[PDB]
């Protein structure tokens, strides 16, 4: 034996922050603390992708809905709430760089990404075996270093600089794009069958406005 090993600890607060996903109402909006990260949440540009979506005649509009159609004149499309926004974002900021993690990580981010459940029951004793400091650093710096990414992009512009990230993976494709509102976040299947002109596939999306996450980053 090298190290004796004292994890009972350990093992309750990655259990703890990693597997519960905390919402509480605040005067703004919600506060989200997951990984122990923290993030306001606002209702800012939800009411706009509403407004947006309707087929109804504004000229004001016609660029952003015809730049967007797959969003903005589809059927199909479903505006989710920031929350969902947020989870998105974290979900992407664990697969964007993802040895034997990369199971557990993969079922979190899925976790976060296709279910609105604020617990994450454990699919085997083996993977909550996987939860450690470790797994909790590895997943806090993950999401850090994609939020600075994030933060680099530019909003949609006529120049050619960069304005949106895109993450795939065989279950899903993540597009998320700059606005002048914060981040464009949107799920389509991994075919991205939203994008196909003749038939629209199904979508959702939703707007983080862009005080959410700036002072995360570093």
């Amino acid at each position: 034996n090298l190290v004796t090993p004292k994890r009972e600890l350990e093992q309750g607060v990655a259990f703890s922050d990693l597997c519960n996903f905390l919402v509480t109402p605040t005067v703004q909006g919600w506060k989200v603390y997951w990984a122990g990260l923290e993030f306001d949440v606002n209702q800012k540009g939800i009411t706009l992708l509403n407004r947006l979506k309707v087929n109804d005649f504004a000229p004001a509009w016609a660029m952003t809905r015809n730049l967007f159609p797959h969003l903005f004149k589809n059927q199909q499309s479903e505006v989710q709430t920031p929350i969902w926004a947020l989870r998105v974002i974290l979900a992407a900021g664990i697969l964007d760089q993802l040895e034997p993690l990369s199971g557990a990580l993969n079922l979190i981010a899925d976790w976060l990404l296709t279910t609105s459940t604020n617990h994450f029951n454990m699919r085997t004793q083996r993977v909550k075996d996987q939860l450690s400091m470790r797994m909790l650093s590895l997943i806090r710096s993950n999401i850090i270093n994609f939020i600075n990414k994030l933060e680099t992009l530019h909003v949609v512009n006529y120049k050619g600089l960069l304005s949106s990230v895109e993450i795939g993976t065989p279950s899903y494709a993540i597009i998320i794009t700059r606005t002048n509102m914060g981040y464009l976040v949107e799920v389509q299947e991994p075919d991205k069958s939203a994008m196909d002109i003749r038939h629209p596939g199904p979508v959702k999306f939703s707007l983080l406005h862009e005080s959410t996450l700036k002072p995360v980053a570093t």
